[PDB]
Order: structure tokens, then C-alpha cells, then sequence
């Protein structure tokens, strides 16, 4: 009924089979189909939620599943794709606000059965963004604020709110939290109203 | 077809996918083989002109919009089906004067999840997928946005009020001048999950989030 799994530096192929073991289903595999992966849930998933996670590392590593009346086709279109469980926070309100950190090569997607979210990243960039899950795991909805910054670069930007939260520097803002967007150069401001009120008012600051 | 504007411009309307694939080889010179499960009637507009580069990301846009996807199957490129109302258009809308991707999640709520939306940022456009009635009323949304300086913006989820009375409460507040401090704000309704986006300059959008919090008290 449920699995966790544990692969390292397995051959894709590898992968693929293990899939066809757990599922039932029988592929037929497209001769160029290449690659090494790493498959990571310590999370316990349902028959069903171990084929969104091998969908999610197929998309990955750029490959296709296509119907195909009984066995489904696998085709062309480090990396390691971690299950992370989300305790308190709907995963599907957590996707928009982790997805700035995750590079255009990797992958964010949502397992809305088991709260959980599936990312594929180098794995430091993954344990990084697992203390931001973390940190934003909770049970009420998360209202927030967005700055599009115009003179300042949001990775100094967040690195000065972040060390100025955690000297003392910024009085009123603790709590707060702040989420940069490299992409489109934003801030996203998170925390309870009073503090990420303020955390916005010095943000705001430091871009003039 | 395309029509030379190399830039092209494009006005397809009720066409066989088929026909849009055939008019993207043609253009591209790029081969495809369509799997014979690909089918669908395309309306397929730009008015801009589109570069090479930005007529396959439309191509893109398309066969997404409709569940296909471009896979290597066989030594040749193959068009198939990925794992809605019958009638879709696929509209690429020019931006003039705010950088695209700062009105994405302002429009965003305005598309449904039958329909498609992307940027091309070399053309300062986005790509709608939906009824032309439809991409009509987000175009003037797009034209409005446009124009604001500022596109920041703040997002409160409403835990006990429903956000269409909200939203009707809080612009007629701002149109009778009964939202003292908030004047020159803006309110953006996202049902699909019960949400306000409030914009604005900074400390009036600051006075309409307190306002908005009122109301789900
Ligand atoms: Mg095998």
C-alpha cells in the first residue's frame, strides 16, 4: 500500500523498473533514454503518488511518458529529486513561494494527497530550501508582499534583512520572513502583520 | 498563414491543428510527425511581429494549450499527447510600456485552468489561451495595468469573507471617497483561492490592506 525509497546514483533505467515493480506498469523505454538520478522520499506514498514522483523525475531529466493502450512510452522531450512533507501549510499555497528558489534546470511540483512537495536540485541548494519550507510551515494562510526592486539586487537585499533581523538591527521586524526572487529581481515578504509590515517599510528603505 | 512583417504577423481562426503544424513547418522548416490522436480546431492570432525564435515559442503555446507536446521518437520530431471548451484562442498581447513578467500574477487570476498563459520577454508580450470574449476583457485589464508606474503589490486570504463582497466593498469605498488615506489603490479579486491582491503606491496600498482587513474580522 505505501512505499519510501532511498536510490543514489542509479542509472535512470534502474529507476524505471523499480517504477514498473512498485506500479504494475510495463514501459517501453526509447533507446536514448540516459542519465543518473537520485530518488529521495522518507515519506511514505500511496501507489498513486509514487507515479507522480516518476513523472516528476522523468520531467527532470526531459523525458515524456505517453499512453500507449496498456504499457506507456518513454521518450525524449547532479541532479537529486527529493519528497519533502509539509506538517501544517496546504503544499499547494507553499509551490508559488519556493518556486523563486528553484533554478530554471531544476523542478518544484505538488503532491496535494500527502502534503508533500517533489524538487529536483543540486542537494545543498534542496537542504537550503528545506529550512525555508521549514520556517514557513504553519497552520494559518500566509498573506504577503511583493517588491520589485528598481536600484537594489535582492540576494543583498535579503542578506542585509536577514543579518539586520538577526543582530537587532531591524526593531519591529522580527518574525518576519523574506523570500528573493532572482528572476525578476522581488522580494517576497511573509510573517505576522505587524512585523512583515515593518520587514516592508525597511525593504522599501533599501531600494532608494 | 504567417504573413511577412524576418518577423511575421498571424490570424488564424477555426484551422485544423494539422493546418497551424503544417504553417509552422513551412515557416520554421522544422519537421514533425503528428501522432494520429493529435486533433482540435486553433484560433491562433498575433498582431505583433513575431521573429523566428518567437513564432516557435507561439507554436509552443498552442500545442500546449491543447495537451500536445513535442517528443524525439524514431530519428524525427513527433508531436503527441500529454497525460475544456471547443472552441480556444491563442492571442499574443503586446505590452508597451511595464516590463511583462511584473503583470503576470496580476492577470493571472483571470485565467482559467482550461487556459494558458506565458511570457516572451524579447517581445515585451504574453500568450492567452481562451474564449475571444474572454481575451478581449483581459487585454483592457492588461491595457489598464499598463499604464500604473508600480506593480508591487500585497496578498491577503480571507478567512471568513467571501472576496467578491469584499472586493465590491473596498472599490466602492475608493469610489465615494469613504477610504480616506487609500485613494489611488487598486483591488484585484482572486477567487480560485479567496484571496485579495491589493496595488497601489506604497502607502496607500499600506491603508488599503488595513482597510481589507477589516472586513474579514
Ligand atoms: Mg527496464
Amino acid at each position: 500500500a505505501h512505499w519510501t525509497i532511498n536510490l543514489k546514483d542509479a542509472d535512470i533505467r534502474e529507476f524505471i523498473d523499480q517504477i514498473s515493480e512498485i506500479t504494475g506498469e510495463t514501459f517501453v523505454v526509447d533507446p536514448r533514454v540516459k542519465g543518473q538520478v537520485s530518488v529521495v522520499s522518507k515519506a511514505q506514498l500511496s501507489l498513486s503518488e509514487v507515479y507522480q514522483l516518476f513523472l516528476s523525475v522523468m520531467s527532470t531529466h526531459g523525458f515524456t511518458v505517453v499512453a500507449q493502450g496498456d504499457q506507456a512510452r518513454i521518450v525524449p522531450n547532479r541532479l537529486e529529486t527529493r519528497v519533502i512533507q509539509v506538517q501544517q501549510s496546504p503544499v499547494s499555497e507553499l509551490i508559488p513561494l519556493i518556486r523563486p528558489l528553484v533554478p530554471q534546470y531544476g523542478h518544484l511540483a505538488a503532491v496535494p494527497s500527502a502534503n508533500a512537495l517533489i524538487i529536483s536540485d543540486r542537494s545543498a541548494n534542496i537542504a537550503r530550501i528545506e529550512d525555508v519550507i521549514r520556517q514557513l510551515d504553519q497552520k494559518g494562510s500566509h498573506d504577503y508582499s511583493v517588491i520589485n526592486l528598481r536600484y537594489g539586487w535582492v540576494m543583498d537585499a535579503a542578506e542585509v534583512l536577514n543579518n539586520a533581523m538577526s543582530r537587532g538591527q531591524a526593531k519591529g521586524a522580527a518574525g518576519a520572513q523574506v523570500i528573493a526572487d532572482a528572476r525578476t529581481n522581488r522580494l517576497i515578504i511573509l510573517g505576522p502583520p505587524q512585523a512583515r509590515a515593518k520587514l516592508v517599510q525597511l525593504a522599501q528603505s533599501l531600494d532608494t
